[PDB]
RNA sequence: GUUCGCGAAGUAACCCUUCGUGGACAUUUGGUCAAUUUGAAACAAUACAGAGAUGAUCAGCAGUUCCCCUGCAUAAGGAUGAACCGUUUUACAAAGAGAUUU
């Protein structure tokens, strides 16, 4: 989490990294965290289908 | 305490003196805070190592950041102040062929 948050802090526009971080939380079975990551990504770019 | 008024005692009687009594004057400070270990300062010390773009030695200026420090500062300086360097899979479809199955 520290790694992913560091990268997203330095470059919030990396939508691929946002998705990979959300998937990492999915693999931890922590859907609340995954949902939060997806929501934050939608806050950055809601147009990315 | 003072002062205005009244009772009284002392004095021959006033002034004056004392005991009693009513009124007037003056009227609510300070704390976000307790005095060493357990509600938060840091440097330093010991060790190792010895600065980005390079084959080598270096000037830099920036940008991004939920890192700031020094400075009066919107100046300048702090290794180009530092961190930056990793990890990376699906709007996934169309046409066709040869093998698999009833
Ligand atoms: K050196
Ligand atoms: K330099
Ligand atoms: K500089």
């Amino acid at each position: 989490r520290t790694e992913y948050e560091g990268y997203l802090k330095r470059n919030r526009l990396d939508m691929g990294q946002w998705i990979r971080y959300a998937q990492f939380e999915i693999e931890q079975h922590d859907m609340r965290r995954a949902r939060s990551i997806f929501e934050r990504a939608l806050l950055v770019d809601s147009s990315f289908i």
